[PDB]
C-alpha cells in the first residue's frame, strides 16, 4: 500500500487518495513574515493533568502512544479552537539525518523531527466521526532539534526496542505527555489535513514556535525502528515525513508578534 519509498511515497498518494491535491492539504511551509498576528486569539490551554496513556504501537509508518479518551482527561482548548478536543494519540515524523525530518517547515527550514499530539472535537462523539468534519481534529505540532537530551522523552526511547517491527505493541501506562512540551506556547495556526493517507481535511493545525531539544543518542534510537514486520528484510524507519504542500487559498495566523 502507501509508504515513504520511491515507488509508494508522497508523490504517488494522489492516485488512491485524490484529496492529496486538495484545497487544504498539510504540511505547509510557515513563512514567518507572511503570518498575521491575531490578537483575537485566546491563550492556548493544554490540560494533560489526568492523561492516561495505555499502549505504544509500531504501525509500519511510525509509532503511536495511545491514550484513554473515554472521558475528558487530557484536553486541548482555547487558541483558535472552539470547544473541547480530547487527546487520543501522539507520534513523530523524523529523518535519516539531522537536517531533515519535520513535515512543516519554518521559512523553509527543516527540523530533525516533528511531534504530533492528536486531539478530536468531543462535539462529534468519537474520533471516526470527527475526521469527517472540517473542525474535527486539532493537532499540536512540536519541532525537535538535536542538542541536549529531553528527559521526558527517554521513557519512550527506552521502550522502542520492544516494538522494533510493524505490528508490535507494548504496554505504556503512566506516561506524562506534559514532559514533551517546550517552555513557550506561542504558535502558528491554519486549517489543514492529516499528513498521511487518507489525508482527510479535518485538521486545525497548531504549530509551536519553540522547538524542544533531543539528544543525538535519542534520535538515533528512533532510526533503529523498522518499517517492515518481523522476519522480513530490514527497512529502517526513517524519513517518514510528507514534504510541504501548496498553501493555496489559506492564511497562517500567529499568536505572537
Ligand atoms: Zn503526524
Amino acid at each position: 500500500h502507501w509508504g515513504y519509498g520511491k515507488h509508494n511515497g508522497p508523490e504517488h498518494w494522489h492516485k488512491d487518495f485524490p484529496i492529496a491535491k486538495g484545497e487544504r492539504q498539510s504540511p505547509v511551509d510557515i513563512d514567518t513574515h507572511t503570518a498575521k498576528y491575531d490578537p483575537s486569539l485566546k491563550p492556548l490551554s493544554v490540560s494533560y493533568d489526568q492523561a492516561t496513556s495505555l499502549r505504544i504501537l509500531n504501525n509500519g509508518h511510525a509509532f503511536n502512544v495511545e491514550f484513554d479518551d473515554s472521558q475528558d482527561k487530557a484536553v486541548l482548548k482555547g487558541g483558535p479552537l472552539d470547544g473541547t478536543y480530547r487527546l487520543i494519540q501522539f507520534h513523530f515524523h523524523w529523518g535519516s539525518l539531522d537536517g531533515q525530518g519535520s513535515e512543516h517547515t519554518v521559512d523553509k527550514k527543516k527540523y530533525a523531527a516533528e511531534l504530533h499530539l492528536v486531539h478530536w472535537n468531543t462535539k462529534y462523539g468519537d474520533f471516526g466521526k470527527a475526521v469527517q468534519q472540517p473542525d474535527g481534529l486539532a493537532v499540536l505540532g512540536i519541532f525537535l532539534k538535536v542538542g541536549s537530551a529531553k528527559p521526558g522523552l527517554q521513557k519512550v526511547v527506552d521502550v522502542l526496542d520492544s516494538i522494533k517491527t510493524k505490528g508490535k505493541s507494548a504496554d505504556f501506562t503512566n506516561f506524562d505527555p506534559r514532559g514533551l512540551l517546550p517552555e513557550s506556547l506561542d504558535y502558528w495556526t491554519y486549517p489543514g489535513s492529516l499528513t498521511t493517507p487518507p489525508l482527510l481535511e479535518c485538521v486545525t493545525w497548531i504549530v509551536l514556535k519553540e522547538p524542544i531539544s533531543v539528544s543525538s543518542e535519542q534520535v538515533l534510537k528512533f532510526r533503529k525502528l523498522n518499517f517492515n514486520g518481523e522476519g522480513e528484510p530490514e527497512e529502517l524507519m526513517v524519513d517518514n515525513w510528507r514534504p510541504a504542500q501548496p498553501l493555496k487559498n489559506r492564511q497562517i495566523k500567529a499568536s505572537f508578534k
